[PDB]
């Protein structure tokens, strides 16, 4: 699930830090317009970071495992027999008879691709990369975290007393969280009805989060200023 | 590199989007304390999300793998040798002689350890996970979250105006993005001269959307109300 993976971590982060910082500065009468700008201002500087977060770190991993499969292969040239020692140990430490491991090895010395395959299969993990899935990767990312953080600013945008709009944004982004939180469980091994109430709580402890640290600036302001 | 890795996207998340909200709110002739206000609801709602995010992420990985850990050795009693052949595909599929392979399927038969854990090691990854790295996963990636953070909020505690302090904060941060930039690299395969580069460059994209942002909605507004 590589592409439902990086939709599911860009939503959770832009459904419940823009909620919650609208949340937040609406407690601590902020003008709506106000709470606008901050949020969508985060929205959109929190999807570059979440995307391009994404692609440095697909990019690297991606130009990293290429470089070691080439590292790896020139070990097998100037000392062939280090790279085999290598590849013995991944079979012996499963616990195979020594009668049946050695004929293996002699097969894999005369070709290359399939006793490096297996052997970096074994050992360094699966670290061939699906080039067009690294850049497929921040997009995807980028666009559920914007999507995320446009719920919560919604009513702000037709609400322009934010202490009446706060109220609209609670009960939208809580319906979002369980249904999107019932929406990460339908596409994993755990229960959706779990994962709803469990998006649902993360988005009511940073709402508060943001809350308390909200007034506790603003608490020598007689107005918001 | 679990621990090195969990603190590398706690700190990027951190230093850019707080950094990038800031000066967007500053451009906009916001006063400097409602900069921090929304900067730390950011912070805070900010390090919850992340941090949370990466606890929901390892607990469910933790569960998930340690459930089909015991649904798989289940599928070996009820039809032994269909989970013979799933395993027998493994071997085949990486050019082994029929003379070869056979004697090992027989060995495994016998003590189902060795056999299921080689098998799923080559199937479903490395799947085993350290349940105190699943809970010590949340925690430094908030802590790094906060911390990345409160870098572009110094000089606005320091500084009242805040076109006067966001002048601070854009080399502070830029300093800060070019350190644990080049920092990602002498722990990373990839040059940290270029990711230094690369961490100072998504700061300065994401701190111009904000600003941009922060700018479209002001554009009606005589002063920042
Ligand atoms: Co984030
Ligand atoms: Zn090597
Ligand atoms: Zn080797
Ligand atoms: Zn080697
Ligand atoms: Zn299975
Ligand atoms: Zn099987
Ligand atoms: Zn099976």
């Amino acid at each position: 699930g590589e592409i439902v993976r990086d939709i599911i971590i860009g939503v959770s982060d832009g459904l419940t830090v823009p909620f919650a910082l609208a949340a937040g500065l609406s407690g601590a009468n902020a003008s709506s317009s106000i709470v606008l700008t901050a949020g969508i201002a985060e929205v959109a500087a929190g999807a570059i970071s979440m995307g391009l977060g994404g692609y440095l770190a697909a990019k690297s991993e991606a130009d990293n495992y290429a470089r070691e499969l080439k590292r790896e292969q020139e070990e097998i040239i100037r000392v062939p027999d280090t790279e085999a020692a290598e590849v013995a140990e991944i079979l012996a430490r499963y616990g195979i008879e020594p009668h049946e491991y050695g004929p293996v090895v002699n097969a894999l010395r005369k070709k290359p691709q399939a006793w490096l395959d297996f052997m970096m299969k074994f050992e360094l993990g699966l670290e061939k990369p699906d080039p067009k899935r690294a850049l497929q990767s921040a997009f995807t990312i980028a666009i559920a975290y914007v999507l995320g953080g446009l719920v919560p600013l919604i009513p702000y945008m037709f609400i322009p007393v934010a202490r009446k709009a706060v109220v609209a944004s609670v009960i939208l982004t809580l319906m979002a969280l369980l249904i999107f939180g019932y929406a990460k469980g339908y596409f994993t091994d755990n229960k959706p009805f779990k994962s709803a109430l469990q998006t649902a709580l993360i988005g009511a402890i940073a709402s508060a989060a943001a809350f308390g640290m909200a007034k506790a600036v603003q608490s020598e302001n007689l107005y918001f200023q």
